[PDB]
C-alpha cells in the first residue's frame, strides 16, 4: 500500500512539463519491492491534447519482454498533483484494457526544470497491493541525474543511493508512438 503524501514542487510550471515532450526514467524507488523487477525500463510523455490534459506511458521489462502502454487523462487534485484513470492500449492507441474504476494512479511532481524531474507516483489496480513508487526523469535517456534533481531527492528525505538505475537495461523506446498517444 502507499505511505506518502508527496509534496508537489513550489512554483511548478505545467505548461513547461506537460508540453507534449517524452520524459525517460532514469532512476526508481519502489517503497514496496518484491524479488522484483530490479531491471526495467519505463518512459511517458506528457501534454494537453485538445484541452485535455494527458499522459502516455510506457513500460518494458528487458529480461522477459513484456511490453504495454497507457493513456491517461489526468485530472486536477492542486498544482503539480494528479489522478490518472489509465487503459491499456497498443502503441497505435488502439484499447486493450478499458478505464475502470480501481485502476488508476496518482502523480505527483516533486521537482521539474527543463531536462530533469522527480515524480512519486501510487499506482492502484483492482486486486494488488503496490507501494509508491519514486522515478527521477530526464528529457535525455541517457543522462546521469544531475545536482538539481538529486538535491530534490535529499529535499524529500531520501537517499538517491537507494535508486535503481535503468541504464543497464539498454532500453530503446518508440518516441513517435508515445507523443501520438497523447491524443488518443
Ligand atoms: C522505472 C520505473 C517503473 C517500474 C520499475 C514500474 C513497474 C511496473 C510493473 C512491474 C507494473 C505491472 C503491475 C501489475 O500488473 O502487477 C506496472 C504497471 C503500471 N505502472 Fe509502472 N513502473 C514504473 C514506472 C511507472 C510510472 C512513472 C508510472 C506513472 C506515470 C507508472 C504507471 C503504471 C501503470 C498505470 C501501470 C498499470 C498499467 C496497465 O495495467 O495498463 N509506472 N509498473
Amino acid at each position: 500500500a502507499c505511505t506518502k503524501n508527496a509534496i508537489a514542487q513550489t512554483g511548478f510550471n505545467k505548461d513547461k512539463y506537460f508540453n507534449g515532450d517524452v520524459w525517460y526514467v532514469t532512476d526508481y524507488l519502489d517503497l514496496e519491492p518484491d524479488d522484483v523487477p530490479k531491471r526495467y525500463c519505463a518512459a511517458l510523455a506528457a501534454g494537453t491534447a485538445s484541452g485535455k490534459l494527458k499522459e502516455a506511458l510506457y513500460h518494458y521489462d528487458p529480461k522477459t519482454q513484456d511490453t504495454f502502454y497507457d493513456v491517461s487523462e489526468l485530472q486536477v487534485e492542486s498544482l503539480g498533483k494528479y489522478t490518472a484513470n489509465f487503459k491499456k492500449v497498443d502503441k497505435n492507441g488502439n484499447v486493450k484494457v478499458a478505464v475502470t474504476a480501481g485502476n488508476y494512479y496518482t502523480f505527483t511532481v516533486m521537482y521539474a526544470d527543463d531536462s530533469s524531474a522527480l515524480i512519486h507516483t501510487c499506482l492502484h489496480k483492482g486486486n494488488k497491493d503496490l507501494g509508491d513508487l519514486y522515478a527521477v526523469l530526464n528529457r535525455n535517456k541517457d543522462a546521469a541525474a544531475g545536482d538539481k534533481v538529486k538535491s530534490a531527492v535529499s529535499a524529500a528525505t531520501l537517499e538517491f543511493s537507494k535508486f535503481i538505475s535503468t541504464k543497464e537495461n539498454n532500453c530503446a523506446y518508440d518516441n513517435d508512438s508515445l507523443k501520438s498517444l497523447l491524443t488518443k
